[PDB]
């Protein structure tokens, strides 16, 4: 079939969303997925938002894979420029019922212990031992060592509009990265099979991560706001 | 082996620059590919600009194959809303020392006489019988009947982003269109093995073309100016 939702705004307590850990709902409509106490982001913080019903990517019936295109706008203040802001969130597609995992530079979506498998696109501000330079947008596949990855440079606090695509007939999954204030865009591509590494169902939504305690810098932080979301997935069969 | 250019602007007669039939540079730095005559474009037009010197794609003897990212600014005023404004402009990749191919639908890379093969990316405003919905992006390969399609809006008169990126390693050329002060984005994306279709040195380059007379009506036309262009080229042979 064809489901599709779409959310121009957030409401408090949004029954069409499930909010885990840190994530939250400002009372000026935006979806804030790490801490922010008093205007001020905190460290330590992870928390992710899905969307409460699971959509079909692929049907065993059929074979057949759904396309989809979802577009979303974040923006990402960092307050303090020293010595490194923390981490970055991401889009991602896992399984249902699935639990935050480990923070920091996992960004709340991978669990050493129990891994699950997932599909994401993270945006990234910090770098970890496995990371290029930062930020860069970067496709993960099972894992937080990006497929392939691209630079690119934050507009502090600004908006930034993204548009992710994935094409089935081509298993193209192509990301586009745009901040309006500074007119730049990024792009980047990569070749996934959905029907590979995930499940008939799944889950859809948002993970983030502020500095974790090991790194022993508070400093390591910045905001991960969601300021609308639409989604849409087609299934011929 | 890295090759690359950038025009912020073009110049009357530029060294690096070959301007082909009715293609000129205005004196204000933008870069005309039709005719237009004291401020209104003409019909039965057809001009190209490539760059001067040629880039390889590809090297024969290590088998390995490029990866480019260009990125460039057009602008496409329609003056006469009916019956109807063509034909359009692409960006395109072809054989060294190639000669304008035939106006109207065929943007002026075809030659129906004397094919040559060539990948292009189109931005089409005319609807032709073997063209879908129109405006549209479209990637065309030996062919104006593109592989794959995406319909857009134009911004009449406005400002239009492209930027066009191929990754040798998946294959993957990637076309990504915006229009910021509308704040729209098009994405398009397909499979294309440039080794597999074009020669060892190349061509880059825009062609454009306005109404063709057979079509009998002069308001069959528009502009096609290039406002400013890069590129870059990475052969690791
Ligand atoms: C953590 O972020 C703090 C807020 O930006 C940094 O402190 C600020 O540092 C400025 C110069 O870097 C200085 O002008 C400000 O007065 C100060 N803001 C306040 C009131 O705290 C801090 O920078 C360093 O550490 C602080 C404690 C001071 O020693 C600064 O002189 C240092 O530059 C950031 N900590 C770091 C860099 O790890
Ligand atoms: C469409 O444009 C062509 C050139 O861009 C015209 O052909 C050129 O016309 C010139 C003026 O008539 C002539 O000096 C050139 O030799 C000729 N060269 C070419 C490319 O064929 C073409 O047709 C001409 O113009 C029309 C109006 C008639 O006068 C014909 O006899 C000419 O061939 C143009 N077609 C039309 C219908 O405008
Ligand atoms: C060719 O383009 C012309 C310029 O836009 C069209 O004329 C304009 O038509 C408008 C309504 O279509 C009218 O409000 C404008 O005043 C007029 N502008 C001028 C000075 O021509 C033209 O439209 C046709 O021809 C005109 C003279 C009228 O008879 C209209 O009813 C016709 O549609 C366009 N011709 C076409 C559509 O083939
Ligand atoms: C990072 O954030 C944690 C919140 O999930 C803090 O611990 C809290 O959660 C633990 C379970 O993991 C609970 O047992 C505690 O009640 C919570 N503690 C607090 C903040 O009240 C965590 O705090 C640190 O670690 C916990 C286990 C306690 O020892 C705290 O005193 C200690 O500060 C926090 N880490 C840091 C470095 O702040
Ligand atoms: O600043 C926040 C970041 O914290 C972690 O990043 C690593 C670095 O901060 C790194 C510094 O060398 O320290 C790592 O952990 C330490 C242990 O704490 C220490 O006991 C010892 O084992 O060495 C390691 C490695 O040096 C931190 O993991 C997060 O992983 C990162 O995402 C940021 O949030
Ligand atoms: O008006 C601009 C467009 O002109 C051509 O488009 C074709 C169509 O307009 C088509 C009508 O359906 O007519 C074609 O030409 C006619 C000949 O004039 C006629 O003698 C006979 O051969 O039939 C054909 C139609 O097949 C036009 O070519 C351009 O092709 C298009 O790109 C626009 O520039
Ligand atoms: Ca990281
Ligand atoms: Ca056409
Ligand atoms: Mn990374
Ligand atoms: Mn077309």
């Amino acid at each position: 079939k064809t489901i599709s939702f779409n959310f121009n705004q957030f409401h408090q307590n949004e029954e069409q969303l499930k909010l885990q850990r840190d994530a939250r709902i400002s009372s000026n409509s935006v979806l804030e997925l790490t801490k922010v106490v008093n205007g001020v982001p905190t460290w330590n913080s992870t928390g992710r938002a899905l969307y409460a019903k699971p959509v079909q990517v692929w049907d065993s019936t059929t074979g057949n894979v759904a396309s989809f295109e979802t577009r979303f706008s974040f923006s990402i203040r960092q307050p303090f420029p020293r010595p490194h802001p923390a981490d970055g969130l991401v889009f991602f597609i896992a399984p249902p019922n699935t639990q935050t995992g480990e923070g920091g530079g996992y960004f709340g979506i991978y669990n050493p212990l129990s891994p699950y498998p997932f599909v994401a696109v993270e945006f990234d501000t910090f770098r970890n031992t496995w990371d290029p330079q930062i930020p860069h947008i970067g496709i993960d596949v099972n894992s937080v060592i990006s497929t392939k990855t691209v630079p690119f440079t934050l507009d502090n606090g600004g908006i930034a509009n993204v548009v992710i695509k994935y094409d089935a007939s081509t298993k193209i999954l192509h990301v586009v990265l745009v901040f309006p204030s500074l007119g730049t865009i990024y792009t980047i591509a990569d070749i996934v099979d959905l029907k590979q590494v995930l499940p008939e169902s799944v889950n859809v939504g948002f993970s983030a991560a502020t500095g974790d305690p090991s790194g022993k810098q508070r400093n390591a932080t910045e905001t991960h706001d969601i300021l609308s979301w639409s989604f849409s997935a087609s299934l011929p069969g």
